[PDB]
């Protein structure tokens, strides 16, 4: 998160850290056994770390559950990052408590101007490379489809939204990938891509979770 | 209290006024020797005033007992106001009558929608400024964790819940800090913080007392 603030300890209980020795991607807990992330965050063997605030220090609220089944969307294109959504199943159900909780799936898609929470342990810098220990938060609005199409001409598909600022300064960055964009209590976006971080007329593009509620709901029942 | 009503005389017998030359914070009597307040209501010199209705006129039911022990929760953060709870021991035991009584600790956590009574000598305006002589009361519901987080993104932890109105108009304000949120006979909340007072989609944030019952019982027994 570039231009955001340090989240309060466990204020984002649905946020998980995808681990493979170190932190590489983010995700969101939607039930006791299922984490939803990004398809470009796929790798064979992921440890899902829940209840984190400081990813480099053990605090007492962490549940470390390895992935048992990593499912990528079948219609995922990695030329356009279309359908950039991934389902990860845990070994065991995670113990849902006051600081490890689930986020609701969208009952409807979110209008432009609606406010959302983007979170991650990703890069706080826009230039070289710099990673924070504590989770970072970004309050950003959903931009109209028109602004998104004009910011990335011929690039923003059906299954994409832009969330943030045309002025720049505030955006998600490298490492925030797969992370939650939660609007009005519902997971409306997954951190996908953008042109750099916090650039002018270059807001972050996010996966439309509302297009995949049936696919997720079916896949969860399936497996 | 903004948008509340003037409390009946001694209708809130567990309500106390923290004094340090003048009213600044509130508290709740949980036994004859212990007042529970907020950690951000800390001061090295507190006189605990019990049995008050008009804090500016001596009425005859008042017990003025200086604080002997002000104990702040050890894991208290005053950047995020997490663990915003404080225990105050009196010099002398308070004389428990019909106008000075104890409030019960929560036997269980409170559901969303349950109604509660918030009380205080804090500011009655959401606009300018007005501080009352007489205690003020507010009937307000417990909001869902989702609504609280949606109102304060990256700010509401485990140990915080929201009590009030997304519509606005009714809320606690500056000067109500440390005061009781009592639901169905039990102390479920302590007046902590919020973004202004009585603003739209900005309800008051309160310390979740049900998370600290063991800490209170132990701290009181220890000391
Ligand atoms: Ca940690
Ligand atoms: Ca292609
Ligand atoms: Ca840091
Ligand atoms: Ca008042
Ligand atoms: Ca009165
Ligand atoms: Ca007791
Ligand atoms: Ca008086
Ligand atoms: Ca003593
Ligand atoms: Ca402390
Ligand atoms: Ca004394
Ligand atoms: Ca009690
Ligand atoms: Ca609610």
């Amino acid at each position: 998160i570039v231009g955001g603030y340090t989240c309060g300890a466990n204020t984002v209980p649905y946020q998980v850290s995808l681990n493979s020795g170190y932190h590489f991607c983010g995700g969101s807990l939607i039930n006791s056994q299922w984490v939803v992330s990004a398809a470009h965050c796929y790798k064979s063997g992921i440890q899902v770390r829940l209840g984190e605030d400081n990813i480099n220090v053990v605090e007492g609220n962490e549940q470390f559950i390895s992935a048992s089944k990593s499912i990528v969307h079948p219609s995922y294109n990695s030329n356009t990052l279309n359908n950039d959504i991934m389902l990860i199943k845990l070994k065991s159900a995670a113990s849902l408590n006051s600081r490890v909780a689930s986020i609701s799936l969208p009952t409807s898609c979110a209008s432009a101007g609606t406010q959302c929470l983007i979170s991650g342990w990703g890069n706080t810098k826009s230039s070289g490379t710099s990673y924070p220990d504590v989770l970072k938060c970004l309050k950003a609005p959903i931009l109209s489809d028109s602004s998104c199409k004009s910011a990335y001409p011929g690039q923003i598909t059906s299954n994409m939204f832009c969330a943030g600022y045309l002025e720049g300064g505030k955006d998600s960055c490298q490492g925030d990938s797969g992370g939650p964009v939660v609007c009005s209590g519902k997971l409306q976006g997954i951190v996908s891509w953008g042109s750099g971080c916090a650039q002018k007329n270059k807001p972050g593009v996010y996966t439309k979770v509302c297009n995949y509620v049936s696919w997720i709901k079916q896949t969860i029942a399936s497996n």
